[PDB]
This record gives structure tokens, C-alpha cells and sequence, in this order.
């Protein structure tokens, strides 16, 4: 059960600045992105926990600076049935 | 219709950060089976669980405390006995 | 027959209007639409009696956990208006 | 080149009053409905001119009643060319 | 790349009826051809036509007084002299 | 490739950034992505440079006629960020 992390962006552009900012932060795969209307869209990654956390921290400072960061937050222990929305 | 003659739990947020953590805080509360989630537009997401309703209105509970501490909580409800018609809109 | 709708902003309204609906009267779901914006419409058909009964009983306990948007009953909806709607 | 009638609406339950009411009206063809996000949901109908103006009247009315009525406009002798995004 | 070595008129609202009565008030000032619309979501509704410069200035000029009657007029352009690549987006 | 990116709320104003960015520098317009909410992004790739320039004249010439929301360039993209973007 790998660690999860989550930013969510009112817009594409700071959702795909954030993903870039992740993996170049730390070791993380990017699970995908997705769009639940209303502008709203979410990155999410997994890794070990302190390379989620970091991650997840640079892409919050990343998607802060060129669009409207609405979410951030890392699931350390995430239950195995959260897999199946993700 | 009702199934016998399980429980239902709902939590819907604006953004799908919440319903996330609200998914993960409800199986981890109690002996429940994330369902699954719905997006609707607008920014509105809803996840459900099912089991009996003892486990349902804890990890209602649960999921509605961390939802909101991470993102935006809309709506939480609990329906202990739904009818089976309901299945064809979930 | 009878056309009962409810409106709501955000599914959990609408799924606790079509619970209440069906327990309330005997009518038949017959769906769910989303038209954007956080709208959802739950739909039901039966006899005018047993429509009015169920979408009174939808629209309170949608209000309840949600937001009502509207909530209506055509008694005797015209043909045409069938080609619009969702269908069992 | 029939007469253009649209009731549009913030919901889909005043577009299907609206429609019920128009065609209730007069003797007008029910085009059809369309959703374009944002919950907004256009209802459009054809017809004679007369009958299409006696129907948007009492559908816009009847709109008004059970949601929120957005516009609603008449367009007597519509340009072929507007059919290609009917 | 240019198309030569035609104008492009849009008009974008708020609502489908404000598009389809800018839409009619654009064919109906000035010999331009209806290329069609498109929905973005959030309730933006495009209309797009192309002919001669002359043309599709005059044709945006009705069709955004036309669509402020009716409806939200939201935006309002001409593009003289499109690229091609433009087209993969239209 | 950089990879330049302008979002609007509108189609207009990223219509108008495409048309400003093929037209200001040599990339290539990879395409547009629709988010909801009337939000839309147009995306182009090509060497650093071009992309600099042709994005801050389609950021310019979307503010015009639209709602400008967000403007970036990525010089040196992850290969890992490709598995999220459109592409030709």
C-alpha cells in the first residue's frame, strides 16, 4: 500500500505544472489526472511516503504560482479498497 | 422494493480531493464496501458504501469529519433499508 | 401516464428523492439525468395520485441532505413531450 | 423555413414543462432539448409563425412557474443555414 | 501556416440562444457560411463562421448586437487570416 | 520539446491564443483540452525559445477578446508529464 498524493487545481495548466513539479521532486509515479467538471482537476501520484509528501509539496508550490491550487493532501497508508476509485 | 423483507452511505464534496479522503476515512472506519463514485458536473463528486447500518453511519461519520478537513463536504446521508430501484441511478 | 420530477444540486439529493419516492407510492424510476452545473433530475411515471403522493414525499426528503431545485408533476404529459424524456 | 421557437433554462424540469406547455399551446413540432453545461437546457420548437409565438409565450410562463427561465425568443423566418446547428 | 500566400468570425455566449440568434443575425447580414458550435462547458456555446474579411466583420457585428437582445454575449472576434493549424481546435 | 500552455474561460480567447502563438513562432499546436466549468487549454511544443515567444503573444492576443486564466511554458518536461498531455 504505497503512499497517495493529491493536488487538485481549478484548471488544466496548474494541474500539469503541479504533475511536472511531483516527479521532479522526488521518486513518484503519476497515476493520472482527472476532470470532475465545473474547471476542477485533480493529479495524483503514488510512491514511499517521504517521496509522496515531497512531492506532493513542490506541485503545490508549482500550481500556487501559475494557476488556482484548490486541494493538496497525502494518504500515507491508503485502504486497498480506494483502489478501485482511483 | 426494499432487498430483504444493505445500508447505503453517501458523501458528496465539491472536488474530487475530498471525496478521496472521504472514500479511504469510510473503509477505514468500519466493515463497509466502497461502491464506487459518481461525478456529475460542476465539480460535484459522490462516493457511497454499503453494509449494515451500524458500520454505514460510522464510516458516514468518519468520511464526513475528513472530507472536510481537506476539501469541500456538500451533502452526507445514510439510508438504512434503500430500495432496490435506487441500484438503477447509483 | 403521470410524470413526476425532482431537481436537485448534487446527486445525494437526488438519490434520497428517488428513495423517497418509491417508498412513498407506487411509481417507477425511471432514471436519473445530469444537464451540467451540479444538476441532477430524478424521474418517475405512474398514476397521478401515486405521483403526486411520491414527488411531495422526494421533494421533503431531497430538501433535507441537498439542495431542491424544483420539483414537479404533469398529470398528463402530451405525446410528444416523451421524445425528450429518459425512458425505462 | 418554419419559425424558431427557444425556452432556455438553468435545469432540465422548467425545459420539459416548457416543452409540455408549448406543445399544449399550438400545433408546433418539438425539435428537441440540449444541454450546454452549467445546467443550462434549451428546449426548441418549429412551426408556423403565429403558432410558435403562441407557444413560447405559454411555455416560458410555464417555465417561470416550476424553475428558472433564462431566455426565450422567437425567430419567424430563420436562415436555412442555421439548420447545420439546429 | 496560411490558407493562401478565409476570415474567421466568432461570437461565444452564455446560453444556446444567444448562439443560435447570433448565428442567424450572421448569415442573414452578410454572404458568410455557418462553419458551426461548439460547447465548452460551464454553459459557453461558440458560433463560428467564415467568408471574406468585409463579410465576416459585418456578419459578428450583427450577430453580437443580435445575441446582447437575447441573451449573455460573452466574447466577439474576427481572425482576418487564420492559420491552418487553427483548424485542428475549431 | 517545451511544451507552452494558455487556459481561458472561453473557447474565444484560446482560439484566438492559438491563432497568436502559430503566428508569433514555429511550434505546433498540439490542441485544446476542455476541463468544464468553461475552462479551456491550448497546448504547443517546440524549442524553448519559440515556445517563449509564442506563448506571451498568445497569452497578449487572448486577454483582448477573452478571459485569460493561466499562461506557462515548461521548458524541459518529465517524460512522465507525456502520459498526461494530448498529443498530435
Amino acid at each position: 500500500s504505497e503512499a497517495l498524493g493529491m493536488i487538485e487545481t481549478k484548471g488544466l495548466v496548474g494541474s500539469i505544472e503541479a504533475a511536472d513539479a511531483m516527479v521532479d521532486a522526488a521518486n513518484v509515479t503519476l497515476i493520472g489526472k482527472e476532470h470532475v467538471g465545473g474547471g476542477l482537476v485533480t493529479v495524483l501520484v503514488r510512491g514511499d511516503v517521504g517521496a509522496v509528501k515531497a512531492a506532493t509539496d513542490a506541485g503545490a508550490a508549482a500550481a500556487q504560482r501559475v494557476g488556482e491550487l484548490v486541494s493538496v493532501h497525502v494518504i500515507p497508508r491508503p485502504h486497498i479498497e480506494v483502489e478501485t476509485i482511483l
